């Protein structure tokens, strides 16, 4: 069995929920409809490490159905869904994904997608977060040679991939799949503006209504959490480090405070920085008494959960714990600070994955065709094929395009077929 | 008189609401404070073509403050306030703007800004649309040598200078403030969001509530159009030529419909495409008794509204008008098609105009100071100055920047200072 997963007997309830979300994705199947036949990435042997759902799931056969030989791992030791991965591991494909890994099967699920039967090595990466980036860079670089490049998810692994190349240390070409605006501005926000609530709802039975609500970080994530949480009626915080942030969360009414000041006077916390120890011992010795503590941000080290190492874990169902302070005061933490969305609940929906796998798949196929035009850094794909992305999933939620006339292309200075915004548009 | 205004005497109402409009506009005041004292605009000549408002007397004195001569016209025939206009004559400063103007007038406005007593002649542009910029380039082309460049305040605007870039027409350096985050993400979106409902209830006792509303244009502007009319209760319909923009106003909630399906069905039409000719004479025939037509970009060509020039004109009290229509049909037409927030109101409240006129103040110390260092193409300011105008907005509104660690600096890859995001981040 080239393939570890929990239980390979899940895979049918996983094909019945992936010919839903099919239902939900007209971008991935457009991409089947357009390139199954040309196989455009026939020959593409793909490392593939990204959250292992239902809507991946429909992202890999979506690579296969394009010619493409993959081997999977989950880029989080919470986030698989194990009907997902046995769907995945019935097909035939390599995967190597369970909810609920150890850090040291974490790794060697990593470590698994980089060889095959047969001396199969990858010549690309699709990663989210960097982790298979870091891997392959710093533990196997006799595969950077034949490896294409990478095509990232993610605003995290966007980050590492900046510094890396400051550095001088990345050594493929990168696609930034994550500035994309169909990704960023819809996965990021519109997802997170739905999945922050799935997991805090599917996690406690805690209201939203009435609470105060600290976001840490107003950015995509942030901005999409805020919403969320004061659509259902809660007093919304919001800490910032940069300015124009900053005074956006103000101009839309949030109050913008520090942590620091602020611990004692939350019901919610959601870390959405990025960055790294914005929730210290402090702030959690300070919260109230079942003060919920949650991160939304790629990485667990949004808070300092080292600092609870010597406390009572008293677990209350899977993914939600109780940490009991020696004042006898708890606070419920929900995934031990992992991807809250994707640790608690299932994710973002299938419609605005479909928007950032669409995304993923087209760089996919750059990569795979033109890496040869690419130095070793980090680039976005084009404006127009951003475009495309959207235009192909107007259609399931009826929105109507109007055609600009050609005097009306003339006036804003525009091809009739697009793209219609300079490449520095910010929407 | 170096001057032309309506009546001299509403200088002291100026004079109080600009005292009043000062406490509301802290990065000008702030600029003062850094500025007034080294006089960095000592020897600039700036012409001015800019909304006559009491907010950009504001901008005219800091300009004036930190050592500028300027010569001020608006950039609409509807746009100015009197009194504020008064209140700047009253101080010496040469300004030709009335609310009212015939376009002959206001084409004479902006001529007198070219030239002054004593061979006076400016070495800078301050822009609002383009219209400054398209006389100097089009009909006083021995100035050009003297300018150092134009700073341009809006979307049109900074169009025409990509189109006259493109074409080799541009002659001098431009700085894009539009596109300063501070600016397109603030002023176009949450000004907006204020002072399309400013115009609408000033010019009609409409209700919004219950009513089927239609935006053209899904832009900064159509955005917060959008919220405006959606936060009172109406049935936010909005149209779009670009998929990306389309898909933002879906996954909102808004139906993206074309106006030719819809014209039957809407209450009120809001132009904010920046485009021409979007409602035509059948869609204002198609339209309902009573029904409102409004344009809140920046030219009156949104509207065919030479189509109309054989109906009757009932006026029904200045800037609202009934047009009716062979059989008896009326529609309501908002100061003649020019833009509503100004021409019905008094545009956008202190507090964003203060976070656009920093940027513009910034953008002509830039220039004056630094033209030799620009090319003949269109520019925006860096990253470090579009923050420097968030945070000096956000003591007024209680914004309390969290600091970052030196760790959390390094961890994210940026400088405890700024600038926090990437060249390209969208916001
Ligand atoms: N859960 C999901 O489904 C999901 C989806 C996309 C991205 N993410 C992850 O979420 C994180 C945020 O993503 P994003 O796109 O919003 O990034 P972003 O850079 O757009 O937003 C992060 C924000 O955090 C702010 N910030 C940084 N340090 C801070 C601190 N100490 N205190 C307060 N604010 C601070 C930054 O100023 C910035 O505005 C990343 O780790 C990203 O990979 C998660
Ligand atoms: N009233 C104000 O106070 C104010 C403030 C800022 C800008 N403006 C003006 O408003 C206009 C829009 O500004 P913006 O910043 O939102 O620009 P933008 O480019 O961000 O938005 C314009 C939008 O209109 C869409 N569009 C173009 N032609 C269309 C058509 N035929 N049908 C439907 N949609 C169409 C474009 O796709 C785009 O998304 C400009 O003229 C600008 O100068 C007015």
């Amino acid at each position: 069995q080239d393939y570890k997963v929990a239980e390979i007997s899940l895979a049918d309830w996983g094909r019945k929920e992936i010919a839903i979300a099919e239902t939900e994705m007209p971008g991935l199947m457009a991409l089947r409809e357009e390139f199954s036949a040309k196989k455009p990435l026939q020959g593409a042997r793909i490392a593939g490490c990204l959250h292992m759902t239902i809507q991946t799931a429909v992202l890999i056969e979506t690579l296969v159905a394009l010619g493409a030989e993959v081997r999977w791992s989950s880029c989080n030791i919470f986030s698989t869904q194990d009907h997902a991965a046995s769907a995945i591991a019935a097909k035939g494909i390599p995967v190597f994904a369970w909810k609920g890994e150890t850090e040291e099967e974490y790794w060697w699920c990593v470590e698994q997608t980089l060889s095959g039967p047969n001396g199969w090595t990858p010549n690309l990466l699709l990663d989210d977060g960097g982790d298979l980036t870091q891997v392959v860079h710093q533990k196997h670089p006799k595969l950077l040679t034949a490896i294409k490049g990478v095509s990232e998810e993610t605003t995290t692994g966007v980050a590492r991939l900046y510094e890396m190349a400051k550095h001088g240390q990345l050594k493929i070409p990168a696609i930034n799949v994550n500035n994309a605006v169909t990704k960023s501005k819809f996965d990021n926000l519109y997802g997170c503006r739905e999945s922050l609530l799935d997991g805090l709802k599917r996690a406690t039975d805690v209201m939203i209504a009435g609470k105060v609500a600290l976001i840490l970080g107003y950015g995509d994530v942030g901005k999409g959490c805020a919403q969320a949480l004061r659509g259902q009626g809660a007093t919304v915080l919001v800490a910032e480090i940069d300015p124009i942030c900053a005074l956006q969360a103000a101009m839309e009414g949030y109050r913008v405070v520090t942590l620091d000041d602020v611990a004692e006077q939350v019901d919610i916390v959601v870390t959405a920085t990025g960055n790294y120890h914005v929730v210290t011992h402090d702030h959690m010795k300070r919260m109230r008494n079942q003060a919920i503590l949650c991160n939304i941000g790629h990485f667990d080290s949004e808070i300092d959960i080292q600092s609870l190492k010597q406390y009572q874990w008293e677990n209350i169902k899977p993914q939600v714990d109780h940490v009991i302070f020696p004042d006898g005061k708890r606070i419920i933490i929900l995934a031990e600070g992992r991807l809250v969305n994707l640790g608690c609940a299932t994710g973002h929906p299938s419609f605005v994955m479909s928007a950032s796998f669409t995304n993923q798949v087209l760089a996919q196929i750059e990569l795979f065709q033109n890496s040869s035009q690419y130095q070793n850094q980090v680039y976005v794909l084009p404006k127009v094929l951003d475009e495309k992305v959207a235009r192909l999933h107007l259609g399931r939620i009826g929105a109507k395009l109007t055609q600009l006339s050609n005097e009306q292309a003339d006036y804003i200075g525009v091809d009739k077929n697009g793209p219609y915004k300079p490449d520095h548009y910010r929407y």
